[PDB]
């Protein structure tokens, strides 16, 4: 399960309700230490359609990370969607499974249903962590963008669609190094 919802669409009709307070103390367990090799080729093409002359030592790098993040979110979110009582819109879950069906069936209901989940509890966290971008996070990482690279990026700085879609994306990041950081590990190599 690979539970990393922003791509298409950025208050849903969704609703989740904590029954039960969260146990931060219960340590996590880790299925696996590595990743398929169709996941990280799906992330190398991504970070090589935005950074053409991205080199091999850099790859490494970010694609190192991708896979620990992956391997200890998926497994932390595990634990925290126990704790909640969730009401997925019927109509909500359809226009999910389209920006997805853009991009066999019962998988991507199930894969709607994921996005749908984490939004909502990443919406409930926030509060809890007190976690926020502010714009000066959001035009400084435009511009580190327009550095490495070289493409028109003027359309994302001023424009409140293009713009306020940038946070999102950032929000998203940090939620996930958030939840991870607030969970000790155990990774499952011999035993539990």
């Amino acid at each position: 399960d690979y539970d990393i919802f922003q791509g298409h669409m950025a208050n849903l009709k969704s609703t989740a309700k904590l029954v039960k307070p969260i146990q931060y103390d219960e340590v996590i367990e880790v299925e696996r230490i590595f990743a398929d090799p169709a996941f990280i080729e799906q992330h190398r093409q991504r970070i090589l359609a935005s950074f053409k002359d991205a080199k091999e030592s850099a790859l490494y790098h970010e694609l190192t990370h991708i896979v620990i993040k992956d391997n200890l979110f998926s497994c932390a979110m595990n634990a925290i969607v126990g704790y909640f009582e969730f009401n997925i819109d019927e109509a909500e879950l359809k226009n999910v499974m389209e920006g997805l069906k853009r991009d066999e069936d019962n998988t991507v209901q199930a894969i709607a249903e994921k996005i749908i989940k984490k939004a909502l509890v990443f919406n409930h966290l926030q509060k809890e962590w007190k976690v926020e971008i502010t714009d000066e996070v959001v035009k400084n990482v435009i511009s580190l963008y327009y550095e490495k690279t070289n493409q028109s990026v003027r359309e994302y700085l001023d424009d409140k669609q293009k713009f306020e879609g940038v946070r999102t994306a950032l929000l998203e990041e940090r939620m996930v190094l958030e939840t991870i950081n607030h969970f000790k590990f155990h990774f499952n190599l011999t035993g539990q």
